[PDB]
RNA sequence: GGAUACUGCGGGCCUUGGGACCGGGAGAGGCCGGGGGUACCCCUGGGGUAGGGGUGAAAUCCUAUAAUCCCAGGGGGACCGCC
């Protein structure tokens, strides 16, 4: 019958990561990243590379079983940056176009009620 | 020698300036003590396997002594988001 899993999309300005677990996240499925599917490391972040990645953890999925997935969108965060990249719609619209059925969509990135020190040094990066 | 408005000295009064006291309230004023919140780093188990990271583009760096990613736990130091 039915079986229900969980994509976490990992999503920054320099990749973005796609992973299929099971509904507890602890036994894996299937797991992509950018960097998987192109040469350059200036197209990781691409939205492209968002797609392939994630059409084919898709597809091994649905041969492993999962029917379903909720979806876990998920930025740095932290110290870092708290908006998500560019591939993170391109990733959750090739995961429903490639078959699979969709869930809730909630955003987990981890939020400072307050925070360590960023990496910047008092004035930034001055180019 | 004379005068007594103003200033000064001395002696009595006043309550407007100032200080004291009472009453219901406001406030991230200060010190001491207790209890907490996310986030971050390390460690130990489990899963999984080829990259992650970073840039304007790259490289050092970490990684097949199993990284990045997901899960269960344990320990630590700083800080108190939105309102």
């Amino acid at each position: 019958k039915e079986k229900w899993g969980v994509a976490h999309i990992y999503s920054s300005y320099n990749n973005t990561i796609i992973h299929i677990t099971d509904l507890t996240g602890a036994e894996t499925i299937s797991r992509w990243s950018g960097g998987m599917v192109v040469k350059a490391d200036r197209d990781e972040p691409s939205p492209y590379a968002a797609m392939i990645a994630a059409r084919r953890a898709a597809e091994e999925a649905m041969e492993k079983g999962i029917t379903g997935v909720h979806i876990k969108v998920r930025a740095p965060g932290g110290s870092k940056s708290k908006s998500p990249g560019p591939g993170a719609q391109a990733a959750i619209r090739a995961l429903s176009r490639a078959g699979l059925r969709i869930g809730r969509v909630e955003d987990v990135t981890p939020i400072p009620h307050d925070g360590t020190r960023p990496k910047g040094g008092r004035r930034g990066r001055r180019v």
